[PDB]
This record gives C-alpha cells, sequence and structure tokens, in this order.
C-alpha cells in the first residue's frame, strides 16, 4: 500500500527521466545530423 | 529481496503505462490527422 | 530516503530493460525487412 507512493514517483520519474533523455538524444542527433551539407 | 517484487510491478507498469500512453497518443494524433480530406 | 536506492535501480533498469526490448525489436524488424532484394 505504501510502496505505491514510490510507484507514482517511479512511474512518473520513469517516463519523465526517459523523455528528458530521449529529448537531449534527439537534439544531439538532430544537430550532429545537420553539420553536413 | 522484497523490493524486487515492486521492481516487477514497476518495471512492467513502467514500460506498460508508457506504451499505453504513447499508444493513445499516436491514436489521437492518427485520428486528428484523419479528419481532413 | 532508502526507497531512493530502488529508484536508481528502477529508473535505470526501467529505461534499460526498455531499450533492451525496443532494441531486439528494431533488430528483428530490421532483419525481416532485409530478406528482400
Amino acid at each position: 500500500e505504501k510502496t505505491n507512493l514510490e510507484i507514482i514517483i517511479l512511474e512518473g520519474t520513469a517516463v519523465i527521466a526517459m523523455f528528458f533523455w530521449l529529448l537531449l538524444v534527439i537534439i544531439l542527433r538532430t544537430v550532429k545530423r545537420a553539420n553536413g551539407g
């Protein structure tokens, strides 16, 4: 019943921290893939 | 050793709740992008 | 304060186990989509 609390902070921080990563990942990839002509 | 249990419900609910979201997200986008001609 | 520890193993194993899956998923799709000419 208590663990649930962690499930909320984990479920959110999970999909959250992920998006944050996949975000800077797409940006870094979008940039590196823009140094060409 | 016990926390693991939560890791199973979290690991699953994590990738699960995620797909569920990205799912209704692609559907809502696929629909809104289908109201045109 | 302690739960955090699990948040580290969960947050990582979360985005980790995920990539691992989406990985073998893209590979299987990349392969099946390579048996053609």
